[PDB]
């Protein structure tokens, strides 16, 4: 499923991402935008045998189990396939665990490089949730 910007903003706000660990809603929309382009089926295999899954490109080395990553931890305690759902709950809950870890959203490189320090409120602008 390819969420629209505003449709995705409302789901993330509805899932309590707004100002979660101090990160306003635009940050999460922006991170989704440059991680996956709002696509819940987005995948990205790395050469180390890890793969990035779903709308926030969560990596199977640390966070989820795909059972084919020699890493590997499952710190969000979920299957990586749950992160490819058109329901964003599993991605959002795993994101909350990651962002709580003191790296914060710097965990997401696309957010560091594309979103961080920018006017992220732009992303929720023209939605009105
Ligand atoms: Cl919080
Ligand atoms: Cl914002
Ligand atoms: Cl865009
Ligand atoms: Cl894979
Ligand atoms: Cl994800
Ligand atoms: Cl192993
Ligand atoms: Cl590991
Ligand atoms: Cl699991
Ligand atoms: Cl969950
Ligand atoms: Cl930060
Ligand atoms: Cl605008």
């Amino acid at each position: 499923k390819v969420f629209g910007r505003c449709e995705l903003a409302a789901a993330m706000k509805r899932h309590g991402l707004d100002n979660y660990r101090g990160y306003s809603l635009g940050n999460w929309v922006c991170a989704a935008k440059f991680e996956s382009n709002f696509n819940t089926q987005a995948t990205n295999r790395n050469t180390d045998g890890s793969t990035d899954y779903g709308i926030l490109q969560i990596n199977s080395r640390w966070w989820c189990n795909d059972g084919r990553t020699p890493g590997s931890r499952n710190l969000c305690n979920i299957p990586c396939s749950a992160l490819l759902s058109s329901d964003i709950t599993a991605s959002v809950n795993c994101a909350k665990k990651i962002v709580s870890d003191g790296n914060g959203m710097n965990a997401w490189v696309a957010w560091r490089n594309r979103c961080k320090g920018t006017d992220v409120q732009a992303w929720i602008r023209g939605c009105r949730l």
